[PDB]
């Protein structure tokens, strides 16, 4: 059975008037005034209202979708001077649609890493992650790619994974013993627009 | 019976991602990826594209509702492992709402009308109309108001309908032939922040 009974909502909406939502409506609605759309649940009367002539809903307040992305209301309609319902009460979700509007975080600020010196390309150093909290399951919003700022051609990252690696061939620790890499994530997959954090990573070479 | 199998869909998006219409969903959907969501109909595949694993269906161009205000479509879902459908076609449509992005539009740019000199205040001399080509079941965007702003004290308009009628034209001591009246026509009720149109009114006396 295909599932209908839902609308999609912007998150975030900063216009001027009040959002549209959509609109419940009855078939046997002949528009003489004679019908009563009725709105009941989460939130109804405050932050999403109807027009009760017209089926019409609209939302009163920039929403979030990271604080809370679904809400679950009722529909009625009903004759407008007896009560008498036309149609059955009938439960329906209020979806918050995911914009991109949160940055990659990274775990650390400042990542802790040894490899030995001497090590071939390749060589496993450490694994950064950078959480985001748009939603993985619409577009690019919350895919990132890991990308090296400082550290090349001493170390490489893995963009999909961000594990860092050694690059070159002999790094002797008696001439560096320490290196200081920055890590990027870029959300939007890394394209034009996306939204991007960092992290340290100092990196002590061992014997 | 409520009318569930529709998505509304702002006109005249102008972000740099796909606008969002909308998830397809049958509830033998096991997320498990061997439903697969076919869409068909006016504007599928060009103007409108699904997800074939998700249900999502986003619009790859900027809609403007009065150009087409309605597309009717199909959702059909398909077995994988089986090749065989697994849900009833089924129409739905994706309505485009309204904003106000259409001035009142006169007309005429120039009318031409003649009313003799010594007639009585009020008398008719013509009617303008401008025309706005946004939704009149939503909101203030097609409703238009007139005023005057050139021509007083001698002419007079009726604010809803544009009737230009005769003021204070026989107090007119200073014999002319010739007159000139423009006419404003403002939407959203008139209120401010509405857009609006002009005309020219060309009036000679007669005898
Ligand atoms: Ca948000
Ligand atoms: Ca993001
Ligand atoms: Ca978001
Ligand atoms: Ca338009
Ligand atoms: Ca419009
Ligand atoms: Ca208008
Ligand atoms: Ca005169």
């Amino acid at each position: 059975s295909w599932m209908w009974n839902q609308f999609f909502l912007l998150e975030e909406y900063t216009g001027s008037d009040y959002q549209y939502v959509g609109k419940l409506h009855s078939d046997q609605d002949r528009g003489d005034g004679s019908l009563k759309y009725i709105l009941s649940g989460d939130g109804a009367g405050d932050l999403f209202i109807i027009n009760e002539n017209t089926g019409d809903i609209q939302a009163t307040k920039r929403l979030d979708r990271e604080e809370k992305p679904v809400y679950i209301l009722r529909a009625q309609a009903v004759n407008r001077r007896t009560g008498r319902p036309v149609e059955p009460e009938s439960e329906f979700i209020i979806k918050i649609h995911d914009i991109n509007d949160n940055e990659p975080i990274f775990t650390k600020d400042v990542y802790t890493a040894t490899v030995p010196e001497m090590a071939d390309v390749g060589t496993f150093v450490v694994q950064v992650t950078a959480t985001d909290a748009d939603d993985p399951t619409y577009g690019n919003s919350a895919k990132v790619v890991y990308s090296i700022l400082q550290g090349q051609p001493y170390f490489s990252v893995e963009s999909e994974t961000g594990i860092i690696k050694t690059a070159l061939l002999n790094m002797d620790r008696e001439n560096r013993e320490q290196y200081q890499v920055v890590i990027q994530a870029k959300d939007m997959g890394g394209q034009m627009g996306g939204l991007s954090g960092t992290t340290t990573v100092n990196i002590t070479l061992t014997d």
